[PDB]
């Protein structure tokens, strides 16, 4: 294994995704405060699939079905139908191994646009399929079959098949396993959902001869629920891999539960996506149905203490808005100031705000937003007077009050209208604004510089040309 | 150095996120279709340091100032103003190192919805600020000079202030530095954005005393742009950070190639966010600047080649909607069956969709699709005839079709109104749909279900009933 | 002198006489009922002028007359320009035509006139130009249309400018028909009532009254300040013109529009069909009298009777929506189906409905496929039991057995031409092909099949309903007579 | 026998005389012009009979008036129910107050009737109750409302229903005045003509006429089967009617509606007031007159002139949208200053327009802060020069120095009045404080600064404008003086 992690030469890239050259996927004990059973003995290890470089438990599939099924020289197009990670593992692997780009995804119309626009940015030419989100491989009309058919005509075309290929779960048998073992030797449980079953089979069959003490836990979608990554128990049915050998106990596990662990463990600072809370929930869901009939310290080892360890599959970044979908408005703090996220659009920059020497040297029109009132008192000679409602001598600044930036910035951009700003001929010359303290004239100069107008704000407003330019005659 | 990658105990969390103790970030050398300087002997290779587990630059600075500046029993809330990056930094650190939950957030009222979605999901409390987006640290209208002020008071309240602590900078002193040395032991020039500047303070410190002849570039956003990360030249020269000792050249790069290099990154399999991309185009800018000049050679060691390292800083999950703004719709695959994505919506269960045999048994109402003539002709006695216009018998499959698709689920949806269901009286029983080849009627049910009613489809439609139930008299 | 006691106009002047208030006979004059004069225990009768009865329907049609009699100039004037609140040009243009031959008469008006009333300008042949500023400026006002409107027949040889406004004939016209008329109408008048615009009518009656049965008061009405009635002005507006009617005036009143428009009101149901400036001419001789009862010198303008005579000065129809407006819902009846104004909005033809033996004899003679379908809108059960072989079942759920027709309960109607515009769209009428094809309605009820029949033609359809419901062919389907 | 040679009406039975067809003058018959006649040339002469003109403005009036005559029962009739079009319930409702001191008068009518009509109705005070189904049902249609109507005078002793479409009196009205009327009015006459609803007007004509002058030709007008006008009936719908409307016929013609209101808008621009039934009833006379000569058989109606009398049935001021939906743009002369007619809403008073020295006396004697302010909308830079101590500048871009006045220029006054509104906005009002305070303008033409009062009036500002632009004030301003 690459000792200092750093990768060179013409391969660098290719040693960098692999499992065996790489250093170990990282195998983290989640905290006490998540584990309901860490005082009955458990101890929960989280394997952090998602610290791949490719950020997806789907990378050990991609790389040995694509080595096994890829042919030199005959294969130009790949084919697939996914969920959204083994696509993007696909589209990696196919070019960093294969020099393959034409990668083509098949995936369900129902997915969410934040997951199919971060199809498009790996590179994905994606192709939408009506009917089932998760079709049967043997369904005529689902992306699955239609993919496999597509591949048997134009040889060139390789549809490497997730849902049928041995080469998947082998995969696990030959990298994910080994890890784990030499990671946790002492390990008395694996935990892993089951979409296409090849992370489950792959850790169950390694497990079967490997250690054949330890139990296999499989975890299922909730009949009815629907979970990213994995599948339910009656979709499980027809495929063809070893699973119902490769497990010794299935859990069903509703979306839910799913979202909310996984928001529990990202703010631990275990990052993955829905379906790590979902394999960990129905890890949750079989220790407690041993501590309720009494039987946990069956899977203990020589020392009282059971080691478990579970796939965290992917990073929950593209998920983030389902979040708040299937979670309720608690457990997320609300944006203060929220009114500001649509009110103050446009940018300011420090150089549009100038002292009152600078501003009154270039001295070009010079814009007075005070008070008529307030203007008629004291103003700089040779200055227009625009006043505005939300703004007085006594109203509080705009950056301190948030309401009061709401009214002031929709006031200035209702009142510099095309035919307001040629009223006073702003276009094409250098425009300044004049204010209390500056404030409101900053947020103008945000407002006018939108609108083409070269303008500029005097910091401390009419407070400081007064203290600062003193000898300048008001009138 | 953790060998095996595995974490277990009380403090696997933190042995997790210590630099110290974790595998180095990974450095990688990009490929050379990416690289134009390739023939010219220079060697770019990239600190990943997205690839840490909180996936983004920002730890180290978190995890020094934290470690610095927290007081045991005497902090209990952190403030901060950040882009995004720190404050999720910040809130992993402050609970796994620190066990303090209240850590506040103060950004811009203009940064992105899904970034602010991003704040929430970590379990911040959000404050927006109205004014500049990346506000000067003397600013007193901006977040950083507020949280700096609200620390001074409730001396339970800590801020860090990455814009102005020295512990930002000495962290890559520390870890970030003495990590691409020994990684790159032949660096000859290292390249960092500058948003804080503590990332090019610190690698420019460090290699100003080991090797002294490595060129430290840094770089800055263009004026008038933005890049999420990094800022302008004119917002670096308040800071009081030594990065005017740690730099021997700047370099100004827009936001159109910076999310352009980053979104070549990410294909090629080094997957980070816009300002790596921003870096690594800084790195170009220079470098093709001394092959015009000609003195491109003086940076090569005593073999030819001449090792460059840049810093990637986080992942581009959270910005990836805004490379579709920022890029045109070039390099960007359309979504084919576009259509698809809101004509199709509900879900669909393979336990709907029955054998004719299995269908007829339960006979409750059924429901047939076909044309009124075609019903005439012969049809399954006792079923009610509910004909469609996208229907007939010469129609394409729905699933072979995306516009028969999308003109069947529209007048499907059309037709089951709440007037017509109760018209056949389908609430409460078993409804049967039959089609023609069991296509249109397996749209159908799922047009039903998700409207309340029990709604099931016969397999191969009134094509299948005839060759599997021959005996039964259609009259 | 002699009026045409035939009321028949013949020859090559028949429109001319017919607008000639010396031949055809006088304005009528009529007392207004009992019921409607609050004073008549008192000793006072009130006399309306029906203004509005001459062939013009309107009061305008005296002064129209008078002007072009006197300013038009044969063979030399070809076009008429005035300025006017709607009813004047109007005027203007049918005495044009009839006495001087001429069409080219241009309406100068406001830009605010409501757009119902700019209608009734084009509908007489009028040519409308809109001036912006007040509605009803002064006549000096070089910016209002007064002013262009004399300036063009001043710079135009050909141009021709009455002015209402100014022109002496205007009033004068009133001395010498409406006066005359209801002084030997009504020989014992002692008080005359008239709203003022251009002041034109009341100046007239007051000047002629005035030498003619001095002893006769005059009243005139003006609007009040904020309020503002289609006709006459306040008293404000009465400043710049130049007619004598303060000389023609013994005591002036002030009255709002609610009290127009609802004494107004109050004359059409009576049989006096007038305008809002009527009931506002009313109105102001009800607080004239009113106030002077109250003080106790009603006497005062009694001979031995008080006979008082006012002015209606046109017809409500042009200001039907005004009324609803300005006033409240009592004396106002509400519709008593209002929920059918917008829920059986097509027609019925009486042939679409067809005699059992007749439709069910069309729809076996034209090929089922075809030519021809019949709409079963019975339940899916029902049709299930017993059909006429052939047909295609749209079931409605507004329609059941024991329903009764729709046009016995206004919500059944509702709810069922509801239901039948709901379910017979477009794609349901290519889902059976029904566009080009005889369409045959068969129902429980019968009615509902005719409802059914009124939405389907509305749209193309050649659809037609079996006259009676299921109960008409209940002798021509075995199978429904073998399950009783 | 004898009529009112007054044409004025006095006592308490005003009201019954003045309806009385007896009493009153005859209907006017009028002579249509040679212009409106194209078969003047070959000898006959057409003459309307103006049913328009009777006090209540319809054809209604006369089986109106004879029906209730005939069916109510004094002292025990006390509602009066009805299904009618529109213009036979508004007849009855006054016949039964004027006749019969009756004021429970049901009207049933089509749930098709148009807003506008139904709106009428409620006018005169009628009870409207609207009937789903056919708008014109057969009278032996137990669903539509003449068949319920009649059931309802049935069930109750009270309630009564005169029915118009199987009730003698009403063509047997037109046997006792329309007909003997134009008889008199027209002796020489050859041909009758009239259309048909009810056929009641036209069965009255032709049994009349059958026996008084039996050489006189009998010609009826029915609308199209594809058309319908308001009042009369096509050919299909006559089936079911009994009254001997074929044995008073001796010809039946057929129109559209757009010959219609085309002829009935000729009418009224020759005098002859009259709305679509008219133009429908003449179309159908001008029709048989040309068929006739064309096959040259035009001399057989002649005896010695061909004297032809059509019936004119009423106003058409309820029909005048129609007009413009019906008929294309010709025939309409456009608005000459269209675009005004959404850009200058509100009022003006005159008194808003103050003089310079007064206007400048107010603003000075009221504290400039509290009390009063004065708006300045000339440009920024010229408001430097000079201007008023204590005043603000609200500069607008439509007015220049050289702008002409916005009421000599439509499209000066559209972006002036535009910019005006469009400045004015309540945070600007609130901005200067302009609420509770006198607001004088001043501006470079002082035309736009009376624009500027009708805009910042209509919103509850108290505004004035100084009477002439800035040109006004100039001896005012010292450093404008100092400037030259």
């Amino acid at each position: 294994r690459n000792l200092l992690n750093a990768y060179a030469g013409p391969n660098a890239l290719r040693d960098y995704f692999d499992p065996d050259c790489q250093p170990m996927i990282p195998l983290v004990e989640i905290p006490q405060s998540l584990n309901p059973f860490y005082e009955d003995g458990v101890r929960i290890h989280a394997k952090m699939m998602s610290m791949h470089p490719s950020n997806n438990v789907k990378i050990m599939p991609a790389l040995n079905m694509l080595t096994k099924e890829v042919q030199p020289e005959k294969s130009k197009t790949v084919i697939e139908y996914s969920s959204g990670s083994t696509v993007i593992s696909l589209a990696l692997v196919s070019r960093i191994n294969h020099g393959i780009n034409d990668v083509r995804a098949f995936l369900s119309n129902k997915t969410s646009a934040p997951k199919l626009r971060l199809m498009q940015f790996f590179g994905l030419d994606v192709t939408l399929f009506g009917g089932p989100s998760q079709p049967a491989p043997n369904d005529e009309r689902g992306g699955i079959y239609r993919a496999r058919m597509m591949a048997r005509e134009d040889e060139a075309i390789l549809n490497v098949d997730q849902y049928e290929n041995d080469a998947n779960w082998q995969s696990h048998v030959k990298w994910t396993g080994p890890q784990i073992h030499e990671q946790l030797p002492s390990i008395r449980l694996i935990c892993a959902g089951m979409g296409t079953s090849g992370t489950m089979t792959g850790l169950g069959q390694y497990f079967k001869t490997a250690k054949p003490s330890v139990f296999r836990l499989g975890v299922c979608t909730a009949a009815g629920d629907r979970v990213p990554g994995p599948r339910s128990l009656a979709l499980l049915s027809p495929v063809e891999f070893p699973w119902r050998d490769s497990v010794d106990a299935i859990e069903e596990v509703g979306s839910k539960d799913a979202f909310t662990l996984s928001l529990k463990l990202c703010r631990e600072g275990l990052i993955c996506g829905p379906s790590s809370g979902f394999n960990l929930q129905g890890l949750f869901n079989y220790l407690g149905r041993l501590k309720a009939a009494g039987t946990l310290s069956s899977l203990a080892g020589p020392y009282g203490i059971i080691d478990c360890a579970f796939i965290c599959c992917d990073l929950p970044y593209p998920y983030v808005d389902e979040y708040f979908d299937k979670l309720g408005d608690n457990a997320f703090h609300p944006i203060r100031n929220q009114n500001l996220a649509a009110v103050d659009l446009y940018r300011y920059d420090e150089a549009w705000e100038l002292e009152p020497s600078s501003a009154l040297s270039h001295f070009a029109v010079l814009l007075d937003l005070r008070k008529p009132e307030d203007f008629i008192m004291s103003h700089i000679p040779g200055s227009y007077n625009l006043p505005l409602q939300s703004s007085n001598a006594s109203t509080p600044s705009p950056f301190t009050d948030a309401m009061v930036l709401e009214k002031q910035w929709k006031e200035l951009e209702a009142t510099f209208t095309l035919d307001r700003i040629n009223a006073h001929d702003l276009s094409g010359k250098d425009v300044y604004i004049l204010c209390y303290n500056g404030d409101t004239a900053r947020v103008a100069t945000s407002v006018l510089r939108a609108k083409g107008i070269s303008a500029s704000s005097v910091k401390g407003g009419i407070a400081a040309v007064r203290k600062d330019l003193p000898q300048m005659q008001m009138a």
